[PDB]
C-alpha cells in the first residue's frame, strides 16, 4: 500500500512505486537515545537514484525537499510565518546523498543540518552542497530524533510510472565522550565517521578535535549508511542560515563583536541569563538594527557616533543605545559598515538595504590557499571567511578574558607555551595591536574582521606595530564610557602563517608622502588597497615603524595576548619599558620583509 519500510527495505536498495500517490515510512529511533544525558548527533542519509529528478519529499511538515533535477530546495522549520528556505544547484548528473543532523543532549542546539552530496557513476562523493542550517525549536527536534514520518511523491515527473530507487538509507549516532562549537562550524563534518577525511582535505588541516568529540563512540541505529569514495572538488566548506524575518547583518555582527555563534541569534527561543548574550550579543544585535531602523547610511557611521556622544538625550533609541555602550557602539557600527559595503560590491544586484537581510555564508578557509571565495551562489549573501583564531592557541591556564585589571590567566609562561604552539603551527609573530577590551575579545576569539575606518581608501587594513610602544598608545578607549572613564584596553599579539611572509613589504616612505602610494603599488604588483599583502613603513619622518595588513590577510592572523600589561593608573601614558618582559621581548624580533617588487 502507501507504507513502506525505509530502514528495513531500502538499507540495501529498493525501487518505490509512486504512480499511486505518496508513499510514507515512520522513522522510529530508541527514546532512550533522545533523552541521553550526554551529547550526541544523529545522522539520517540515504541514496537517492533513479526518479531522484522529480520529487518532493518531506518529513512531516518540518522539512520539505524538492527536486527537479536542476535545484534541490529545502523548506523547514517549526515558526508559522516565514519558511527557513534554502536552494542547491545541481552541479552533476545522478545520484544524490540526502543528508540531516539532529542533535542530542540537554543544552543542544535547537536547530538541524542539512547537506548534500552529489555521486559519479562509480559511487564516489564528486561535489558536496553548502550546509544549512533550519531552526526547529527543542520539542520538534526530540520528535525529529524519536518518530517522524518520511514522504515521497512524484512531482512533475515525466515517467507513466513514475518511480525512485532508493539505496544506503539508515541512521546512526555518534556519541561525545557540553561542547558543541564543531556543531556551528566547518569542523561538524569531523564528527561524522561517514565522512571521515573530508575536512582534512578541504580544510587542508587535521580536525584537531578537543577531548570530548575527539573520544566520540559511533553507533549504526538502522539500516545501513553509506561511507562514499571521495573525488570530490576542492571547494571550501560552507554554512548557510537564511534569516525568515531578517536581522542577518545585526545576528552576523553580534556574532563577530562577541564571539557567540551566529545560530544562537535564529533561535526559536532566547536564552536567557547569559552574561555575553546579555551584555554583549544582544545589545550589539539591537544597535545595528536600531542603525538600520533609523534609515542611516553606513558610510556615517563615525559622524552618527560622534554626536550621538556629543549631546546627550539625541539620537533617539539609538543614540541612547550608542550613548550606553560608546566602544561595544564603535566596535559593532563599523564590523557592519565594513560588511554592508563589501556586500554592495558585490554585484549590481545588491544595495544597503538588502544588506540587512541577506543570507550568511560561512567557509571554512585554507590558511594557505589565496584568497577565500565561497559558491557561485553567494554572490548575494553576507560572507563571513573563518580560519583559526586566537581562541585556539591560549594553552593551559584557564579562562582568558580582558578587563581593566588585566587579562584573565594570562602570564609570561602561558604566553610562551602558546608562541610555541603557534610555530609548530606555522605561524610567525610579526607585530602588536593595541585596542579597546571589546574589540580584544573579539579579535582574540572571534578572528580578525574589517571595519570601517575614516582614512584614505588606499590604505585601509588592520594596523600593527613592531614596536609595543607605539602600539601601546592605541591600547585604550578613546570616548568615555556611560559612567565617564577612559578605560585601559590590550595589547595583542599577531601573528601569521609563515607562507604569508612574501606578501610583507617594506619602505622607507611615510604613507602621508605623495610618493608613498604608487611606491606601495610597485611593491605590491597591483593597486591599493592591500589584499594578501603588507606594507611596513616610517609611521612618520623619522618615526617608529607601522605595520598595515590587507583586511584578506588580517582575517588569517592568529592574534593572542601579550604579556605586557596596559596600566589602569597611567591611562593615555607611555609605555615603561621596564614593565615588557624580558622573556616576550625575545620572541618579538620582526621577520624580514622584501625591499623590492617580487621578480
Ligand atoms: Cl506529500
Ligand atoms: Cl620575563
Ligand atoms: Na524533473
Ligand atoms: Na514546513
Amino acid at each position: 500500500e502507501e507504507a513502506f519500510d525505509l530502514w528495513n527495505e531500502c538499507a540495501k536498495a529498493c525501487v518505490l512505486d509512486l504512480k499511486d500517490g505518496v508513499r510514507s515510512s515512520r522513522m522510529s529511533v530508541d527514546p532512550a537515545i533522545a533523552d541521553t544525558n550526554g551529547q550526541g548527533v544523529l545522522h539520517y542519509s540515504m541514496v537517492l537514484e533513479g526518479g531522484n529528478d522529480a520529487l518532493k519529499l518531506a518529513i512531516d511538515n518540518a522539512l520539505s525537499i524538492t527536486s527537479d533535477g536542476l535545484t534541490i530546495r529545502l523548506e523547514g522549520g517549526v515558526e508559522p510565518n516565514k519558511p527557513v528556505r534554502y536552494s542547491y544547484t545541481r552541479q552533476a548528473r545522478g545520484s544524490w546523498s540526502l543528508n540531516w543532523l539532529v542533535p542530542i543532549g540537554h543544552e543542544k542546539p535547537s536547530n538541524i543540518k542539512v547537506f548534500i552530496h552529489e555521486l559519479n557513476a562509480g559511487n564516489q562523493l564528486s561535489h558536496m552542497s553548502p550546509i544549512y542550517t533550519i531552526e526547529m525549536g527543542d520539542e520538534l527536534l526530540a520528535k525529529l530524533a524519536r518518530d517522524a514520518t518520511f514522504f515521497v511523491r512524484a512531482h512533475e515527473s515525466n515517467e507513466m510510472q513514475p518511480t525512485l530507487a532508493i539505496s544506503h538509507a539508515g541512521v546512526s549516532v555518534v556519541m561525545a565522550q557540553k561542547r558543541w562549537s564543531e556543531w556551528a562550524s566547518g569542523k561538524v563534518l569531523c564528527l561524522l565517521d561517514q565522512l571521515d577525511g573530508v575536512y582534512n582535505y578541504l580544510a587542508q588541516q587535521r580536525c584537531n578535535l578537543d577531548d570530548t568529540w575527539e573520544g566520540k563512540i559511533y553507533r549504526v541505529l538502522a539500516g545501513n549508511p553509506a561511507k562514499h569514495d571521495l573525488d570530490i572538488k576542492p571547494t571550501v566548506i560552507s554554512h548557510r542560515l537564511h534569516f525568515p524575518e531578517g536581522g542577518s547583518l545585526a545576528a552576523l555582527t553580534a556574532h563577530q563583536a562577541c564571539h557567540l555563534p551566529l545560530e544562537t541569534f535564529t533561535r526559536h527561543r532566547q536564552p536567557r541569563g547569559a552574561e555575553q548574550l546579555e551584555q554583549c550579543g544582544y545589545p550589539v544585535q539591537r544597535l545595528v538594527a536600531l542603525y538600520l531602523a533609523a534609515r542611516l547610511s553606513w558610510n556615517q557611521v563615525d559622524q552618527v557616533i560622534r554626536n550621538a556622544l556629543a549631546s546627550p538625550g539625541s539620537g533617539g533609541d539609538l543614540g541612547e543605545a550608542i550613548r550606553e555602550q560608546p566602544e561595544q557602539a564603535r566596535l559593532a557600527l563599523t564590523l557592519a559598515a565594513a560588511e554592508s559595503e563589501r556586500f554592495v560590491r558585490q554585484g549590481t544586484g545588491n544595495d544597503e538595504a538588502g544588506a540587512a537581510n541577506a543570507d550568511v555564508v560561512s567557509l571554512t578557509c585554507p590558511v594557505a590557499a589565496g584568497e577565500c571565495a565561497g559558491p557561485a551562489d553567494s554572490g548575494d549573501a553576507l560572507l563571513e571567511r573563518n580560519y583559526p583564531t586566537g581562541a585556539e592557541f591560549l594553552g593551559d591556564g584557564g579562562d582568558v578574558s580582558f578587563s581593566t585589571r588585566g587579562t584573565q590567566n594570562w602570564t609570561v609562561e602561558r604566553l610562551l607555551q602558546a608562541h610555541r604552539q603557534l610555530e609548530e603551527r606555522g605561524y610567525v609573530f610579526v607585530g602588536y595591536h593595541g585596542t579597546f577590551l571589546e574589540a580584544a575579545q573579539s579579535i582574540v576569539f572571534g578572528g580578525v574582521r574589517a571595519r570601517s575606518q575614516d582614512l584614505d581608501a588606499i590604505w585601509r587594513g588592520f594596523y600593527i606595530a613592531g614596536d609595543p610602544a607605539l602600539a601601546y598608545g592605541y591600547a585604550q578607549d578613546q570616548e568615555p564610557d556611560a559612567r565617564g572613564r577612559i578605560r585601559n584596553g590590550a595589547l595583542l599579539r599577531v601573528y601569521v602563517p609563515r607562507s604569508s611572509l612574501p606578501g610583507f613589504y617594506r619602505t622607507s616612505l611615510t604613507l602621508a608622502a605623495p610618493e608613498a602610494a604608487g611606491e606601495v603599488e610597485r611593491l605590491i604588483g597591483h593597486p591599493l588597497p592591500l589584499r594578501l599583502d603588507a606594507i611596513t613603513g616610517p609611521e612618520e619622518e623619522g618615526g617608529r615603524l607601522e605595520t598595515i595588513l590587507g583586511w584578506p590577510l588580517a582575517e588569517r592572523t592568529v592574534v593572542i595576548p601579550s604579556a605586557i600589561p596596559t596600566d589602569p593608573r597611567n591611562v593615555g601614558g607611555d609605555l615603561d619599558p621596564s614593565s615588557i618582559p624580558d622573556k616576550e621581548q625575545a620572541i618579538s624580533a620582526l621577520p624580514d620583509y622584501a625591499s623590492q617588487p617580487g621578480k
